[PDB]
């Protein structure tokens, strides 16, 4: 859902 997860965790970076 978000190109940036692992690194950038704005909402849910755990289950990106």
């Amino acid at each position: 859902v978000a190109r940036g997860w692992k690194r950038k965790c704005p909402l849910f970076g755990k289950g990106g």
